[PDB]
């Protein structure tokens, strides 16, 4: 396993990891309350351009992300999708926009970002408003599994590569306790995860919002952690 961790990534830097032909994750680090967290997004080749999924958690990181993509891949990022409204997913949208990247999110995400005072993707993704809804967006399928980590969270599937990117609705195996769930729907989260399993049973690579990739085993792991948190006392 050659996936990078926080020790191999000074804050302000970004690593790319090739998961499959024409599919990468981008990995960045960010500090919070004296601890350092890794964070994942996705990059998907579409012909001679690139689709970006999520920012690198801030303006500085996201600029570094664009510089690393150009250095290592050398194809233009034409579109970006943010998978929910929190700052680690839309933080850096203004940088993308300034660089000429068309930015996208569901209308639900755009609204919530606005309420939070966060950066707001330009474009609104139709067809994702009800749990179980999917739309094609270039080389990926976008799926709204229902509320989980947030009410607006999306997941992304790359059918050519069998790569499922769960964003912050899916926990890495090393995470044994609930993360930040201030905006979560704990009641619905397991149900939302099971929709993901039902829709992508053939997924071979599962990328959590933070940390190490794995397989579909990450879904039940996440459900277990969420349910234990639910019963907390
Ligand atoms: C990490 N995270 C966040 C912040 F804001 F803190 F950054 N949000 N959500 C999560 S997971 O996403
Ligand atoms: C763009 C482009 F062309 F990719 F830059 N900007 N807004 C929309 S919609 N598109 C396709
Ligand atoms: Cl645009
Ligand atoms: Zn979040
Ligand atoms: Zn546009
Ligand atoms: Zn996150």
């Amino acid at each position: 396993g050659e996936y990078p961790t926080v020790s191999e990534i000074p804050v302000g830097e970004v690593r790319l990891y090739q998961i499959a032909d024409g599919v990468w994750s981008h990995i960045a680090t960010q500090s919070f309350d004296g601890a350092v967290y890794p964070s994942n997004g996705l990059i998907v080749r579409d012909g001679d351009e690139l689709l970006l999924i999520d920012t690198a958690w801030g303006a500085k990181n996201t600029a570094a992300l664009l510089a690393e993509i150009e250095k290592q891949i050398g194809l233009p990022v034409t579109r970006a999708v943010s998978t929910h409204f929190h700052d680690d997913r839309v933080g850096g949208v203004d940088v993308l926009r300034a660089a000429g990247v068309a930015t996208y999110a569901s209308p639900s995400t755009r609204r919530l970002a606005e309420v939070e005072g966060n950066e707001i993707p330009t474009h609104s993704l139709e067809g994702l408003s009800s749990s179980g809804d999917a739309v094609r967006f270039g080389p990926v399928e976008l799926f709204y599994p229902g509320a989980a980590h947030s009410t607006d969270n999306l997941v992304v599937y790359v059918p050519s590569a069998s790569v499922l990117y769960g964003g912050c609705a899916i926990y890495e195996l090393s995470r044994t306790s609930a993360g930040n769930v201030a905006d979560a729907d704990l009641a619905e989260w397991p149900t939302s995860i099971e929709r993901i399993q039902q829709h992508y049973p053939e997924a071979q690579f599962v990328i959590p919002g933070h940390g190490l990739p794995g397989g579909l085993d990450l879904l039940k792991h996440t459900t277990n952690v969420v349910k234990a948190h639910t019963n907390r006392s």
